[PDB]
């Protein structure tokens, strides 16, 4: 419980570290029992580290790994993910024998401790490529072994897609067709496209959310968020405030939660 | 080999009538031993059902079920699938042991009879919605319980989708946390979108594709084919079109072994 299990996030800048904040406040305001951890890279300023101390239980410094695939990265339109390769640095913590890897642009709408119960690997498909499992939301078992195979993988073949999730999902990759307590309800990491893509499922099962996942190159820090209105100003044609009940829980806690300790 | 199991797809117009043809040729092309059935329904004209009878080992007739959901329709963009529910029908099939229900907009692209090595209810996930199961391929077992026990499910409750996939994730509401063996491969109903939702999993994946499924509002017939340079003119801003290699094998089959029964 307490000492030898936690949650893991990760951030580069400042940017996520805003999401980072977010996550922790909303995974301490739902009463989690295990530790709060994040991996922070030297482009995270010393201001913002001293922030992410007051949130999490430890900020761990870590060297950017950055894929520069630039192809693969290309192939879906996120340029900037080649350094979500440094997510494998989750793995050297062996201070704890089990985490749950949580993405920077998750939320946390209920405890989640339960998650604890599950073995490494668990994680929930990816509404893309439902096959390959979603790497915003994992359980897993740090070990020096499994960080070396995955460093080593990462540095031989590289990513398909470039990030984390491509290599993650050929590592792990019995994960579609083995035991299904390994598949994470959908609710444990539900993806924002996933209300758009199928409204009327997300209508009948989308009360019971554990966590949302802003998925994709438009992030809840990227919007502009008026606290007198509560009102969301985001850019045009943007699918995702047809139904932007999360997108303004993010901005109350940011707003009520982790702009005080900002300051 | 098989006399006791079918291959069941649906139509209810000369439309989607195009789909079944092309599918039971595709399924014809890779050898499969098994029926082909499709089930009609009074507005497909009585020279397409004959047509239908020289692809389909049996035309059946049945009375169009129609959610008359329109409420729910509209939240998916979808107002003319409530004649969904008509694919209910394959379940009153007593004459099969086990059946593979097809959706008229699905295209095989290699032998799947191994598919009958599962049980009632195996399906592929959702794209949307991952969590429920794509109700374009699905193996079943016919059963007059089973039918009836669907057809008051949907005059009590209807479908939260308005249409037949949302009725058939609730009655087999295990599927998501069952039997891994009843999560069919998503090579088996590979969804269109989801070749251009993650493009690096489709590069790394897709050569292994036995099933692509046009799922959508646009269909396959409803493209402009020209078959002396074999180009497909689309609608405009159409993301399908950026890898159209399967829209090519449609049309080229249409054109080649169908097209020829009816002009
Ligand atoms: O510039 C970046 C990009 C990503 N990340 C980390 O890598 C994760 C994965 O990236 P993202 O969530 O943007 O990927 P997506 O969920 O959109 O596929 C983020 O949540 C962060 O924890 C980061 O620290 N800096
Ligand atoms: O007007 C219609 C619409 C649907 N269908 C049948 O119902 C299936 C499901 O509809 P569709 O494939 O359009 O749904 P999607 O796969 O796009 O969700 C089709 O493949 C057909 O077999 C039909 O016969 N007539
Ligand atoms: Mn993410
Ligand atoms: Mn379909």
């Amino acid at each position: 419980s307490m000492t030898d299990q936690a949650f893991v996030t990760l951030t580069t800048n400042d940017a996520y570290a805003k999401g980072a904040l977010v996550l922790g406040s909303s995974l301490k305001q739902h009463r989690t029992t295990r530790r709060l951890v994040v991996l922070a890279t030297p482009q995270v300023s010393d201001s913002m580290r001293k922030v992410l101390e007051t949130v999490f239980d430890e900020v761990i410094m870590v060297d950017v790994l950055d894929s520069g695939d630039s192809a693969h990265l290309t192939l879906m339109k996120r340029p900037e993910l080649g350094v979500t390769l440094t997510k494998l640095h989750c793995w050297s913590l062996t201070q704890y024998s089990k985490c749950v890897f949580m993405d920077a642009d998750t939320l946390v709408l209920a405890n989640i401790d339960d998650l604890f119960d599950r073995e490494e690997l668990s994680a929930a498909p990816d509404p893309g490529w439902p096959d390959c499992f979603n790497s915003g939301v994992f359980v897993y078992q740090p070990s020096v072994e499994t960080y070396n195979q995955l460093l080593h993988l990462a540095s031989e073949q590289g990513s398909f897609d470039g990030g984390d999730q491509g290599i993650l999902n050929t590592f792990f990759s019995s994960w579609a067709t083995t035991d299904i307590r390994k598949h994470l309800p959908f609710i444990y990491n539900l993806s924002s496209i996933s209300i758009y893509s199928y409204l009327p499922a997300f209508k009948v099962f989308g009360a019971s959310a554990k966590v949302v996942h802003f998925l994709g190159r438009v992030k809840p820090w990227n919007y502009t968020y008026d606290p007198k209105t509560k009102s969301v100003k985001s850019e045009a044609h943007d699918p995702n405030m047809t139904h932007p009940e999360f997108l303004i829980l993010w901005w109350n806690i940011f707003t009520t939660n982790v702009l005080p300790l900002l300051q």
